[PDB]
């Protein structure tokens, strides 16, 4: 036997180039490093939510992760089924359970970072608009454009950020049409945060330079600047929205397997704790971009700059 970590996705698969891929080579490393064992089951359609949680559940393993907030709902009610077992939801809140912890991040701090990459290329070709293409705004998902519109601002108010919503994390086709919608607009960067939903806008931005167009996509939770390589050496991707869920996971798997889960707890992993931000190294961003980008940075970390929750338009 061995300590074991069970992994429930809620759409699409840990191929994702992104969210799935991050929590999957976090409990990886969890495992590989303590000589335990994990695995993961996919379900993409609600009604096989609790069946996966449960069988997992029923096998009495070390952690039982619920990968992304369409999993709350049947993680409450599984974990109430299964108090002995621990539960690990990444990605949205659930407090007030002993066997449930969950982990949340600061993704409006970490957007408001490439808000201001977004904000300084576009300024370079003259343009007043950016593009943002979100998977889904659900659960925590409105931060990301809360913050990445408060970075644009914070470079230059006139500048528009332009909304497209794909409905899904997990339909690249989609991706792909949305940003050629954006980019047929006269946008020259978007900021997507729509998971394997964004390999398709990073298709459609390397595509499109190629074809001779300037334009530019910022990355999301993984550092994506290999994805967009188009010819051999330049890359189509600006900089990257990095989000550790990787180390979420592996540091919660651990806190489980040596006898201090938190339960009951929804901890938040921010800009301060190097959980959120930009890759250590960016080549489409020069000295004078990351100097004005770390300066914020470390603003957003002392406090001297709160970045806000919902954008304006979603303000009252
Ligand atoms: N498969 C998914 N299920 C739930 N949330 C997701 C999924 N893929 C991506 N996301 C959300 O969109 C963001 C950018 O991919 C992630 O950090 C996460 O918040």
């Amino acid at each position: 036997g061995d300590f074991v970590v069970g992994m429930v996705t809620d759409s699409g698969d840990i191929d994702d180039k992104s969210f799935n891929q991050q929590v999957w080579e976090g409990i990886s490393r969890f495992a590989q490093e303590n000589n335990a064992k994990c695995k993961y089951v996919t379900a993409s359609t609600d009604a096989e939510y609790v069946p996966s949680l449960s069988a997992f559940a029923d096998e009495n393993m070390g952690l039982v992760v619920a990968c992304g907030s369409f999993l709350v709902e049947a993680v409450i009610e599984t974990s109430a089924r299964f108090p002995k077992q621990k539960f690990l939801v990444i990605d949205a809140v659930v407090q007030d359970r002993d066997n449930v912890v969950s982990a949340v991040f600061g993704q409006n701090e970490g957007s408001f970072l490439v808000g201001v990459a977004a904000a300084l290329k576009a300024k370079e070709a003259g343009k007043s608009a950016v593009g943002f293409i979100v998977g889904m705004e659900l659960g925590m998902m409105p931060l990301f454009e809360a913050g990445f519109e408060a970075g644009v601002k914070a470079v230059d108010p006139d500048i528009q950020v332009v909304v497209e919503v794909a409905n899904t994390f997990s339909d690249p086709q989609k991706g792909q049409a949305l940003a050629a919608k954006l980019y047929d607009s006269g946008v020259n960067v978007i900021f997507q945060v729509a998971g394997g939903t964004g390999n398709g806008v990073i298709k459609e931005a390397r595509d499109r330079r190629l074809n001779g167009q300037d334009v530019w996509v910022i990355g999301v939770d993984r550092d994506q600047y290999m994805d967009g390589v188009y010819d051999g050496s330049k890359s189509v991707v600006l900089t990257s929205m990095v989000k550790r869920a990787d180390v979420a996971a592996e540091r919660i798997s651990k806190m489980a397997y040596d006898g201090s889960f938190p339960g009951g707890q929804s901890i938040m992993f921010g800009l301060e704790d190097k959980a959120v931000g930009i890759p250590e190294e960016n080549p489409n961003l020069s000295s004078a971009v990351m100097e004005k980008i770390r300066s914020f940075e470390e603003k957003i970390v002392s406090k001297e700059i709160v970045v806000p929750v919902r954008s304006a338009r979603m303000m009252n």
